């Protein structure tokens, strides 16, 4: 589906659990962006 | 060395090399503070 | 264009001009979320 | 106070009490940083 060569993955340590879930917002944000990325500026 | 019960840890994937430096430099950012935290306030 | 009350508004100052592109990179990114968020999930 | 030129400053708009609060601790996290850059690591 898409993305034809995966990139290189990579992981993260984060103490806390309502902090982790703070992190991976973030994460989901940014994937947010590139996900339309894809699309044509109209 | 203080902290004496370790908190619950976790982990996150992070696509992209560049892009994990970054996630992992909020990281080290928000531990900084909480370091300086357990030193009385003067 | 749909969001009737505006929310109270705020403001950061962020020294460093590459340092500010940024923040502002993840502002836009949380807000593309909260942007498909008034879209049904299918 | 140390910091002899002052660089540029900037600002930025963030919509949401709670969420703004969200963004300033990560400008302090960073800064935190900084300041800490400043000492010789030993």
């Amino acid at each position: 589906k898409k993305k034809p060569l995966d990139g290189e993955y990579f992981t993260l340590q984060i103490r806390g659990r309502e902090r982790f879930e703070m992190f991976r917002e973030l994460n989901e944000a940014l994937e947010l962006k590139d996900a339309q990325a894809g699309k044509e500026p109209g």
